[PDB]
């Protein structure tokens, strides 16, 4: 059993907790804002039996006892913005820079996640986020914590990025 420590970061309100809860507990956080838990789930991924630790961090606008500790321990990161929140997408760069600083490494397993892809209108274009992720050298995956679309894709891609590291 290999343990994978995955950290979800991003600005407030983008769906960090919704995504984590959707993956671990298979239901949609229709406003249940936890106040930065940690989660574990045993799952078989690509024939490997894994223990996933999901560390759900708070945005930099909010008090957080554990975000710095969660970030130092994490092996891979989901960098999450909401496709209807332009500031959240602009904040991605700070979040990535800080991950690189805490891990003391430029080659940290990461996935850029554009969440809320269920929505009818958006202010951040896929092409933008794909170009930014390309410049970072990481995958871009669009997700919906509401519909569960792409959620396992995001988290498992992170796991496979950790395996390649
Ligand atoms: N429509 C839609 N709403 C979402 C999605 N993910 C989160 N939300 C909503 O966005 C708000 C903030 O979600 P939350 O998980 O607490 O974001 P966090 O602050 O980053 O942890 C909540 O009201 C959620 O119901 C999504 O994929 N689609
Ligand atoms: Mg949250």
């Amino acid at each position: 059993m290999t343990e994978y420590k995955l950290v979800v970061v991003g600005a407030g309100d983008v769906g960090k907790s919704a995504l984590t809860i959707q993956l671990i507990q298979n239901h949609f956080v229709d406003e249940y804002d936890p106040t930065e838990d940690s989660y574990r789930k045993q799952v078989v991924i690509d024939g490997e039996t894994c223990l996933l630790d999901i560390l759900d961090t708070a945005g930099q606008e909010e008090y957080s006892a554990m975000r710095d500790q969660y970030m130092r321990t994490g092996e891979g990161f989901l960098c999450v913005f909401a496709i209807n929140n332009t500031k959240s997408f602009e904040d991605i760069h700070q979040y990535r820079e800080q991950i690189k600083r805490v891990k003391d490494s430029d080659d940290v397993p990461m996935v850029l996640v554009g969440n809320k892809c269920d929505l009818a209108a958006r202010t951040v274009e896929s092409r933008q986020a794909q170009d930014l992720a390309r410049s970072y050298g990481i995958p871009y995956i669009e997700t919906s914590a509401k519909t569960r679309q792409g959620v396992e894709d995001a988290f498992y891609t992170l796991v496979r990025e950790i395996r390649q590291h």
